[PDB]
């Protein structure tokens, strides 16, 4: 048993490992989305940049959880990072909707993680989740919601013009 | 025979002269396209600027091949530069599609040139083509492909609005 | 078929997708190694920093291959990123030896990729591999070899002092 | 009763006074450790500096709790600050191990304090503990764990060389 470990339940340790995998998975989804918009037959460079940045952010979220695992004296256990559900993301709007769904899924995982930390009376872990993750998710979800709304109102995905102009004005 | 010449096949020499002509021809095509968009009844100033820059770049590509010819001890032999196939380029989209076709043609000529250089075991010439031309063509072809895609998705050439907005957002 | 595609064999396309997966896998291995040295019972902070940087570099290598795939008009197809072979990397020396083995494996994959590109007479792809990958691998392999040598000569892995001092002088 | 007091249980008030004493006690332990390494027959100047800084930090932690007591309308009640358990700390490693034990003890007191604040439904006090103390303890405990690990691996306390080099490379 680790010399630093204190008030850190084995269940929380495992949950943090699961969250690490989910963060890496989200990174992979955004990476895939990014390069979809880099295709010569899609060619929306700011969608590509937007999702690539989101991908790098998710890798940062994973790293911070790996740091936390070690901080508390838990042991990191990695699993395969699953390929994203889709190869062809269809359109700017569809990618945004998939991103919204991903972020809400990640948020639900974090809320379950927080419930466990609360159940195990781990206020350090509760504070960690709240501080670094919960509002970050709420902000990300609000942003994607805003984006989906604008694309829909502008006439996407039918209007190729709409996705083009959104790429320039919102993501540019 | 030139005091500098070494491992430079007469076939490669002739192929380099042919490539020089093709580069000058591409310069001429882009020059013609440029001023088409400068017409008062077309009036897309950023299309005009975009193609003029492309025209100057092609002249640079020709000059570098003339430099190479002399570097290797070959002798430059120039031919007439043919006028472009078209006087009226129709629309922004059509010009972009013609540019894409030109660049793919130039690329095929360069790949044939590379095949010959390989056949004649001329690694200096192979490296020259690879370094200065091959990725330049791949980048140019990708860019034009991206442009054609956006114009099509935006509704060109029917939508005069589409070509106008593309002129401002992508080429501006 | 892609409007930009030219001289790009389907076999090369698939090989590039396989290489993308391998680059992401290498990123994952280095990420795992990094946090191993961040454990309170290992606690070599410069080993951790060194491998984390290597991990980020591998993600850059993957992204550039995804860019290339689109540049040539191929289509990206992602697969699961396998977890690294090891959870516990044992020691600084052992991690370095595993890194050396990984880089030599990645190098062999790149040489096979180059052989295919040569077989299919794709000089753009040959140049791409040579320019961005081949010397990078040779440099990485030489560096890891140097590191393994120093750690061995210093008395690792038995000498805890040796790994400590190497962490400070070579990786610091 | 204080004009500012609101939702502040008498039990929490007393617990905060106990925590103030513990913070001052920790300050005293680190002060004693510091000057042990300043002895002419120990003479590790960076161990001395490291612990002196830790001592000043603990005094800051005590002051912030005294501030909090007044903020909430509680009344500060001070008790004797007990001398540290040891006069002679034996070695760099032993001092680090004693520091680790102290910080884990202080952490347990803070977790008990948080449990009480939770029991009394005092979210301001919960947030105060989480914000200013809980992660600070986790970080301190991780650091000391790392230090103990390195000293052990380097051969301390038998190796006088090990403590000397650690003093220079880690604490310098
Ligand atoms: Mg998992
Ligand atoms: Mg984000
Ligand atoms: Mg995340
Ligand atoms: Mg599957
Ligand atoms: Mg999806
Ligand atoms: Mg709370
Ligand atoms: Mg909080
Ligand atoms: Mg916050
Ligand atoms: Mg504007
Ligand atoms: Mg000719
Ligand atoms: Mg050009
Ligand atoms: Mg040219
Ligand atoms: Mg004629
Ligand atoms: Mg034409
Ligand atoms: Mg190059
Ligand atoms: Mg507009
Ligand atoms: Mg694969
Ligand atoms: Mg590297
Ligand atoms: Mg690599
Ligand atoms: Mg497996
Ligand atoms: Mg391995
Ligand atoms: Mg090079
Ligand atoms: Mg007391
Ligand atoms: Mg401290
Ligand atoms: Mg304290
Ligand atoms: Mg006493
Ligand atoms: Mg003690
Ligand atoms: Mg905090
Ligand atoms: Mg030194």
């Amino acid at each position: 048993t680790s010399q630093v470990r204190q008030n850190y339940h084995q269940d929380s340790e495992a949950a943090i490992n699961r969250q690490i995998n989910l963060e890496l998975y989200a990174s992979y989804v955004y990476l895939s989305m990014s390069y979809y918009f880099d295709r010569d037959d899609v060619a929306l460079k700011n969608f590509a940049k937007y999702f690539l940045h989101q991908s790098h952010e998710e890798r940062e979220h994973a790293e911070k959880l790996m740091k936390l695992q070690n901080q508390r004296g838990g042991r990191i256990f990695l699993q395969d990072i699953k390929k994203p559900d889709c190869d062809d993301w269809e359109s700017g709007l569809n990618a945004m909707e998939c991103a919204l769904h991903l972020e809400k899924n990640v948020n639900q995982s974090l809320l379950e993680l927080h419930k466990l930390a609360t159940d195990k009376n781990d206020p350090h872990l509760c504070d960690f989740i709240e501080t670094h993750y919960l509002n970050a998710q709420v902000k990300a979800i609000k942003e994607l919601g805003d984006h989906v709304t604008n694309l829909r109102k502008m006439g996407a995905p039918e209007s190729g013009l709409a996705e083009y102009l959104f790429d320039k004005h919102t993501l540019g």
